[PDB]
């Protein structure tokens, strides 16, 4: 995916190749007023300039931010959620300073996005890269998720994707408590420092029981996820500026919640201790008994979501949650097109199409820190 | 071309995959107009929204339909056609129900797109993909096309493109003719169903014979070829939505009417009897009859052509016919640039740019095609 | 880079390939405007589509072609002067007969460019490609520059990367003077014929003669380069039109100037006498003495250029010079977006996405040039 990731840099953005995004940046942003600013764009233009120009680079208005985050948001291709894109809560951490002033941020967004159910879709950005080697990132990949670990026999216990992380994680201090609910810790990195590991409060993960609507058994073998889905290792993009640490959150699909996860020996498990009900013949691969229990445990989830009034992207929510953004324009007296946002770059010898604002994937940390 | 290709499906098309592009082409269509409909677009994405959140899908307005057919015209990159896409007849077949009532839309076409030679562009919209186990689609590449059959010698005799189809339609039940220009039969398939076969009445397949303004010889070779080129196997993509069977026409280009085919025994022999005239060296290469020959036989067809009145692309034809596509435009009291047609598309692992509307490729049908 | 390159012709290029990009061209143009001109956009059209009906192409009106060259300098995203593409000289020469009248055209430019340091940028545009066979073209890379031979020893003598060149220029009758910094001559194609070759008057090339503000003994060294970057063997293409001859220039950067190039026998020399400095310890490699006189080149060019008033793209001149390029846009009474010049192009079996107008690369031609 070396395409859409933004990795390290260890010497600030040349002029050559931060000037002219800047500009196009300011242009596009200036570009969506329905009434134009004509004073304002150029002195604005001017301004950013003569900043590059002294200072070596730029800040962006909180407006400009607030902008960017959302078209970097309707820049995603793949999210259903850049639908809605102007029902966004920005958070500005641009003034932060150590991992500890990073947490409470960090705390405040999981408060704000859960909303004891309710989700709502926010956005916490922390400083912006300057020279590469006083970098803010969250070496986790989502803010919640739980912990993977490598059994002795072989088999893994919770997140089979959260391996290699969970193990950094124990060499960085944390006790493993080998469960399979286990959430995993935020390891924090502030101005290029050296990560600290914080504890998530249990009160601020919310949890989702799974239960079926007819199965009364189905809460017996105790099965549960997270709330909240947010990604913790993304980069913004905008005007040529790079913002490492930007964790953003939406909510579920209903579909998707991996751990019905059909792979191996953490699969065929659950799925037989299902079996118990109405097509309980697991004894032979004659019964597609699996695809009984799948569909199950979607039901399980989607109902467990809805009844303990967790956000879920259904139908109606997915309708409902668009008119929300549409009343949004609407009381603001046309969109800017998708194309406004294509920037031919000539990266080596080949002439490609980016998106910009966009939110690229980065390389994992610990693989290239330098530690102190 | 798998990137040019839209293939088959089993299961609608899921709401995160749809939604999105269905909002983008709405806004696409209500961007057109020089005069907004403000209360309009609102009610009419809301309208399409709630359809596809109670129904799982949405239809269009014939008017929505007309400018899609028109934008996938003008997204057609290889077509010179593209020029004038205000100059488009839509026929509206979305209430099809049987191969049976298909043949008798495809035929209407047939005789409005000829004229009498004077050939007009057309395009005829048949349902929509619903599930994709209920599709509508044309078998045939092209609607009116000369079989090619596969001689015990191993030459090859009529289009030597259609060898593959030809065998279908034998296999289905149609007696083959083996002579040089055989038109070949519909074969329609409606409604998922098994295809059915047609055929193509006589005094509707409109036939331009070959004949030389020099060489009075050159009709006594007997050469013809049909006035109207039409593809029938395309698919057109438009606001999330696919239409399997839509097939248009346009007319001629004169430097391409393919069988002066330079390739095998197909090819020698009608080029050789050619040397009967003015360079009949035909014992020898030292000669390059050949190409003498292939720039006379244009000459025939060319003249052919305006002589029997059958419109062809030449110079004059490209601009009157863009004259007219002009005197539309002017006529309604800017053009939308085709930069807002261009979607970015997220499939796996690589960032790539769509356009939409768009006519896309298919997989030949009896490939995939399940047997009742 | 084929990609980005444009290749020779042998036939003029055909309706279907020139008509669709004339129009869209014109569209491109017209819409800049703020105030429409319809009667005469249409009127316009009207022209282009019955001058290429007649004639087979068309010719642009100059305020036409210098839209197209800055348009194109706009779509040249690696160039950092996109950023002020209003300030930019177009000399028209597409009434150019010979090689000797194209020589004037391009003294001409040198001096206006040059303009004793204070460099302007200006582009020279020659005829475009009729049938390919008569083309004008600049057999050099770019208007000036030096030469480079090759020793008997093997070691190389002036700029390495002109060797191929300065080869065929001895080959066509330039006495080859074996210095470090003989300037390259021009060597001239006209319509079609073969090429002529001129010695660039020296009176027309500034140098910048090397100096360090600390070291005295840096003038010592003898180390020059010339003032003017300019490129000459590029192609602009614009509506379908192609200019196979349009040198164009800028002014230099300063962290790029290529002598201080760290490559093979012709770098290390350079390099060792500087260690007669502050870190005279040239005897090992324990002292990385290398990076500091490498950035103290940079100083000497650097301040070399600032000295003798010879424009170079330092902070406050990329300001200064775009603060000069948006007092034009607003002494004029928005920007017309990037995406308005992204043309789908549909290539054998590759969909693709093309900037136009645009500066394209093209083959070396003597490796294509038949000789009469
Ligand atoms: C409003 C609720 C939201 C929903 C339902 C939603 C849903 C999704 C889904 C289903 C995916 C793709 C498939 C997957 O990774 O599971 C995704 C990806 C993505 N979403 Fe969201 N999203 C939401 C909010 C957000 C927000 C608020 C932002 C940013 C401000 C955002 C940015 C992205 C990005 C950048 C991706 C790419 C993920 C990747 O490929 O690694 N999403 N979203
Ligand atoms: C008005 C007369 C028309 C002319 C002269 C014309 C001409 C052409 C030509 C010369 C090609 C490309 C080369 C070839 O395949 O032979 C082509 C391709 C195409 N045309 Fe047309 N066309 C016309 C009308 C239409 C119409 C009415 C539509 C659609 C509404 C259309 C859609 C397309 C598409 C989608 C292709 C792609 C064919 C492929 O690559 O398989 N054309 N057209
Ligand atoms: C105003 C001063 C200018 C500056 C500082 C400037 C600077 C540059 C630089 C730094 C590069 C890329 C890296 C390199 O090749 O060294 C470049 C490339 C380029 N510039 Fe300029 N440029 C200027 C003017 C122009 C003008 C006037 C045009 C055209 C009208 C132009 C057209 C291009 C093109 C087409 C390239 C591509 C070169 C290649 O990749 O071979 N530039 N310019």
């Amino acid at each position: 995916p070396k395409s859409l990731t933004r990795g390290p840099r260890d010497k600030p953005t040349p002029l050559e190749e931060l000037l002219p995004h800047a500009i196009e940046f300011i242009n596009q942003y200036y570009g969506s007023f329905k009434e134009a600013k004509i004073e304002e764009h150029l002195a604005r233009l001017e301004a950013v300039t003569k900043e590059i120009e002294t200072t070596g680079t730029y800040q962006l208005t909180l407006d400009e931010l607030i902008f960017a985050t959302k078209m970097a948001w309707r820049n995603a291709p793949r999210c259903i959620g850049r639908i809605q894109w102007s029902n966004l809560q920005v958070f500005d951490a641009r003034n932060c300073s150590t991992a500890q002033e990073m947490f409470q941020h960090i705390c405040r967004h999981i408060l704000y996005a859960t909303n004891n159910g309710n989700i709502r879709s926010a956005i916490t950005v922390f400083p912006q890269r300057s020279d590469g080697k006083h970098d803010f990132r969250l070496w986790n990949s989502q803010l919640i998720r739980y912990a993977g670990y490598q059994m002795p026999d072989g088999t893994i216990r919770g997140d089979a994707a959260t391996l290699e992380f969970t193990q950094l994680c124990i060499d960085l201090g944390w006790k493993p408590r080998y469960g399979r609910f286990d959430v995993l810790p935020l390891v924090l990195q502030a101005d290029g420092q050296d990560p600290e590991v914080f504890e998530i409060p249990p009160d601020l993960v919310l949890e989702v029981t799974m239960e079926h609507p007819k199965y009364e058994w189905f809460q017996e073998l105790g099965l549960k996820w997270y709330a909240l889905p947010a990604v913790a290792n993304m980069l913004l993009e905008v005007g040529g500026l790079e913002f490492p640490a930007c964790p953003f959150n939406g909510w579920y699909m209903g579909t998707e919640i991996g751990v019905r996860d059909f792979c191996d020996t953490q699969r065929y498990n659950i799925l037989e201790e299902v079996g118990r009900r109405m097509g309980l013949e697991t004894h032979t691969l004659a019964s597609l008994w699996k695809d009984r229990a799948v569909t199950e445990i979607n039901v399980a989830v989607l109902h467990s979501f809805q009844k303990q009034n967790v956000t879920i992207m259904d139908h109606h929510t997915a309708s409902e949650s668009f008119m929300k953004h549409m009343q949004n324009e609407y009381r603001a007296r046309l969109v800017p097109p998708v194309s406004g946002s294509i920037t031919p770059v000539f990266h080596q010898e080949m002439l490609n199409y980016v998106l910009s604002p966009f939110y690229y994937y980065q390389i994992e940390p610990w693989k290239t820190h330098i530690w102190q």
